[PDB]
């Protein structure tokens, strides 16, 4: 009554109109395919820093993968999706319009080209990508039931300002003009940054692993690696080549921008692996260098000219390989490879996006922007450094007082202080815990949960 | 001559009309990525079953998934479509009209948005996804030639009538009025009922692992769940994405609930699990929780409203966690996890549908139902049970003389007497089975066959 | 100036038309999509020839399909892509117009349907394939170094040349009329018959493996085969199905072939080797069958009728099976398993295309041959010949030339000879080679590479 397109709520009545008819179809398909394919990212996170682990983790981050895809999803329908996308925001966040997702169907979205629940869909997989690689950053020695309280509050209160600022139909970094293709702030930089937190709050000091003359790769399991890598990559052409909201060409620009930042991240990564060696070539490093170079190119796919895409390999290769040797000056591993990679390769891409972005690859769609300093658009920069540093301080902030606000509550602590943990050795010997003596995650049905000895 | 579309046969004549005309690209590019999404939920099966095994099964399912996979592209290439499909049939079965695909191209599928080729490709994985269900379901001790011979008979006389009543033109649930979105009964309720005649004629009883005071899980390889549960996740967006046949927003629609219902089945299992064992973390019970949610949701998920997607995690969850007791008081192992997941998550999501089905879910692309008790429509549950329960009692019925039938021929006998089998060991001493010394199928070139112990 | 669209350059200027108007979005997406579909085929060949060999190769063919990805997409960017599409060539090959990926954008490609820039992604995925293919057939005792530099090298004169002369726009073999649907002679038989060169020049002569009475199958890693062989059939829907650059049911068609042809393969060489063993039921067997039936039927998929699909996997699963055997013969393994697939299985496929093309088949998206032996044809089957012996020559010669002109010069020697090689064992006495210590690839962070003994 009339239930015709308005634009607002579900968009129409669907007993009088199709509200199909507002939308392309092939856009839509290739938006809902891109959601598959961002999906298999999120076990991909989880192999990939199981695999590179230095350390024995208790939790299987394979495994932890699957908790993250649950936990995510959840908030992203009860309040995580309307906190982000409610056309009603103000500058900073969303509302709880679409709480459990009310009325949300067939509006067109703020990306115009695809209704509200396909970009729901579409961007609850970032949420999720997000939440695992949050996760992965935390796992060293956390408590499961604290970990998914966590998550479920961190998404909430850290993800979704920065996504809305990021995507929101008035959010500040929008309105600014701040160029961030493929949300790389708010998944790569915030998650970089979280991680960073962790690491300086919760993450163990004078590591054994990062003391002295040690070595800087000595993976847990090279063949998790090479997995989490293949998912992450084959993921990321819906990540990157879907972030148009559409079919047009600039989707597939993305995805040859993607593939070739990916390939020169790697090389470049074992090249600085091999000069710093003495010659050897780094199993791990290929794989470090493709990682840093996708986040890299996140920022930039669809706006940088293709032989462009080359730098954001090269550059956060070289950069994220020198931040890896953080570690050792720190001493401190926990969460320190999620920042590295993520956070410092989020930070550069979107700085050089500032640098490199041209106002006729955005066109090639129609999508309209002032460019970078290939336009002499010098305050572009500006504008980018503005994003990068608003996100990594609210993440780095907020991420540090919801860690130590859980640490104070007995309960809700998502790592034990290492002088109340009982030690898996001894807790196989007793017999209520007897299942401890496997401390193997292939065989053992039960997660080896830290246990306080005061029982 | 004319050639014009004919809406029969091959539809048209290829010289002198567009087939492609009568159909929406993109309807069809979304039922092809569809296809191929549904195909790595074979392997996902294979490896699920493989990884949960309480018991050393000789044959891998991982490797007997491609085998499945094989099997029921030639046995659906052969009579399998056209048993199901074949635009002539009667209200139980179809015809041999399109036998070796004969005259399968370019009219329009009963699902009119896509051609018959591309109906058969999507269709076809449907019987593939439920042969390897069938074939993990009865994998203990099984006799590699007489399971192909099985897996050939039992799709033709048990998937394909079943998947007729459901699907075909004439249909007798179709026409009733039973709702099934992506064929929860033809796929999950009867390779569930399937599994479960296996296990109550060629089980083994009185099982050491389902005996006495034994773990309820205990899992051959936790990576192996975790990976099947990747492929099933990441396919099933294909398997309920596509049961539209197009590319509209209830396609995305029936995503979202397949992504809430999976995350919050997970959930569920997992945190059933931690009040039922005094705190413990289920790393199998989040994967079969999934598998639970997945389920559940499929004869619902492109009918029920977003919000009640939750519901087919949770109550499905819980059911089969309890279903899977059962185990323990008939002292059997052998194809019962199949009929707990898929049998009892499949009765569980048909009558759930019968509930929350809604006609404006239905009409977000113009499909017309009645609805559920979410519309007053009484009479569904009815219609919903009716389906159910001739599905169980057909697979039930039907499975169990094909198995007493081959297992009364000595050269189709799918499991050997426990008598007349010779043991792995035993067999390693002789010169022409030295072979069977490698009881590893990660390094055994040949499948370590059952022997009678005859010759 | 006008900017208006031109068919050649960028195609127009984005600043006064749309380029995307130009083409169906549907068919965009589908190419889009199935450019994914292939990439995760190179982990796939990585992983199936890890898996199968009966050797301990010192580099990981996984880890190394991530090398093979990165070198091929940068080879592609330079002037891969350019040398066999640039829209100007002769009819040997391309230029270097494209350098660098210059003006590659939104011209109809030289198919028709897809813009430059998405028939690059594509097509790109078909060279990393092919170098993949090409570095595990030649991966025994390789040096890294030299291997990155050979394949660079072999991609721009062995894979650009044959692929120009079967999708170029003058390319000799479309001008004769030779069929090649999915690009099985620069992809298969070229990576076959390169193969066979390293075989008879840097392999292993009298190779313990293949001398005397030792097993034709003994694998190194059973679930490596069995994730390749996924990884493989799954993409192989993007590889055969987006080979008709378009969203027609001609697409479906060949994807229909495309399983029906693996299914066939596989079955057929199990039971040839149930046959040639006495009764044994062969792992490998099912997984080498498959791969040698999608490679069949890759010449031919959108261009024969269904039911000669089955042929596709028959024939080439019985004659790769027996090809297989000339290692026994040559007393050589190295190289030969890829010589035996996709060399063999590539002409045969080849040559059974101009028996069974039918120009009915071909017609379903309005393409025009004068098909095969099916209509009479006859002729069909010499161009065919034409084709398979002019790839089998340069490839095998060319390769020997790249070979044996690196053997020559001590720092690009990809294999040292056997006398200058110094033992792992020995290296790991050495302070500074102990981590040639640790053989196992799942935990080393550096490759075990060949070192010479004069330092
Ligand atoms: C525990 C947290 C309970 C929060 C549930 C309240 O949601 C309400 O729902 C309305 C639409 O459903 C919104 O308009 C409104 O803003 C919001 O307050
Ligand atoms: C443990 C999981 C808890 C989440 C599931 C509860 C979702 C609450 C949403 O409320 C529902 O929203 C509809 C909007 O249309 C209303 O019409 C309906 O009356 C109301 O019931
Ligand atoms: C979706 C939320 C699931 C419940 C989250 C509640 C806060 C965390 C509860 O976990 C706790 O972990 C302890 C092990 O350290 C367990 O001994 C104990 O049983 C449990 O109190
Ligand atoms: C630390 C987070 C800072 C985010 C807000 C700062 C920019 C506010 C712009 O207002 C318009
Ligand atoms: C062994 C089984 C052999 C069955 C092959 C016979 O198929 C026949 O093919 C016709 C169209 O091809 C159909 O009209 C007809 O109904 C069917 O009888
Ligand atoms: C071991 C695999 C056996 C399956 C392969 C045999 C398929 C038999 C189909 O018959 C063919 O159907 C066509 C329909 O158009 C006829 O035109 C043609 O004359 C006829 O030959
Ligand atoms: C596609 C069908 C393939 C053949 C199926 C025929 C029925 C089963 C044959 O397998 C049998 O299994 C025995 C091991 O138990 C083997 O010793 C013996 O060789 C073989 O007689
Ligand atoms: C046990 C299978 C029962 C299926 C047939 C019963 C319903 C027949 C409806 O006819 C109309
Ligand atoms: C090291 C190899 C350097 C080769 C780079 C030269 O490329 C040139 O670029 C032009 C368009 O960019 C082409 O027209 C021209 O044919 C080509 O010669
Ligand atoms: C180690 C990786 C080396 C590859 C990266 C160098 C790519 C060289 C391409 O040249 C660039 O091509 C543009 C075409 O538009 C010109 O406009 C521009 O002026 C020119 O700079
Ligand atoms: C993208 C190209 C990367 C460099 C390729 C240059 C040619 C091969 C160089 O590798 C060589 O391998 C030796 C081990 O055999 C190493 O000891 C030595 O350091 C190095 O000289
Ligand atoms: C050994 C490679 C032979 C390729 C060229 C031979 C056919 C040339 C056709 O010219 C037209």
């Amino acid at each position: 009554m009339s239930g015709q397109f308005t634009g607002t709520g579900t968009g129409g009545d669907v007993f009088k109109v199709d509200l199909n008819e507002q939308f392309d179809r092939a856009d839509m398909v290739w938006i809902g395919t891109a959601s598959v394919l961002v999906w298999i990212m999120i076990p991909g996170v989880g192999l990939l820093y199981s695999g590179i682990s230095r350390k024995k983790h208790a939790l299987s981050l394979m495994w932890a993968a699957l908790m993250a895809a649950c936990v995510a999803a959840f908030q992203w329908f009860w309040w995580g999706y309307s906190l982000v996308f409610a056309h009603n925001g103000s500058v900073f966040l969303g509302t709880l319009q679409n709480f459990c997702l009310k009325d949300v169907l067939g509006a067109p979205s703020i990306v115009k080209t695809v209704p509200d629940i396909l970009f729901c869909l579409y961007q609850g997989m970032f949420a999720a990508v997000t939440a695992i690689l949050m996760a992965g950053a935390g796992c060293e020695r956390a408590r499961l039931g604290p970990m998914m309280v966590f998550l479920f509050i961190w998404l909430t209160v850290v993800y979704c300002p920065i996504a809305y600022w990021t995507w929101g139909g008035n959010g500040w970094l929008v309105s600014l003009g701040a160029l961030d293709f493929a949300g790389g702030g708010p998944v790569h930089e915030n998650s970089g940054f979280a991680a960073l937190a962790y690491s300086l709050w919760l993450g163990k000091r004078h590591d054994p692993v990062a003391k002295g003359k040690v070595p800087k790769y000595k993976p847990h399991s090279v063949s998790s690696i090479v997995m989490g890598t293949i998912f992450l990559w084959f993921g990321w052409y819906g990540f990157n080549g879907g972030s148009t909201g559409n079919s047009s060409m600039r989707s597939w620009y993305a995805c040859v921008n993607t593939n070739l930042a990916a390939a020169t991240g790697g090389l470049t990564w074992m090249l600085v692996d091999w000069f710093r060696t003495g010659g050897k070539w780094s199993t791990v490093g290929l794989c470090m260098g493709a990682i840093a170079g996708l986040v890299g190119i996140t920022p930039a796919a669809g706006y940088v000219p293709v032989y462009t895409s080359v730098i954001f390999g090269i550059v956060p290769a070289i950069i994220c390989n020198f931040a890896v040797d953080l570690k050792d000056l720190l001493q401190i591993d926990d969460g320190m490879d999620v920042w590295a990679l993520h956070g410092v390769g989020g930070f550069v891409g979107n700085f050089m996006t500032g640098l490199f972005a041209a106002d006729y690859v955005a066109m090639i769609d129609g999508t309209e922007i002032d460019g970078g300093w290939m336009n002499h658009h010098w305050k572009q920069l500006g504008y980018q450094l503005a994003g990068s540093c608003a996100v990594a301080a609210w993440s780095f902030t907020v991420t540090s007082i919801i860690l130590l606000a859980m640490d104070r509550i007995p309960f809700l602590r998502i790592r034990l202080h290492e002088d109340e943990e009982m030690l898996g050795t001894d807790l196989a010997q007793i017999g209520e815990y007897a299942y401890y003596a496997d401390d193997d995650p292939e065989t053992n049905p039960y997660v080896l949960e830290p246990i306080r000895s005061t029982t």
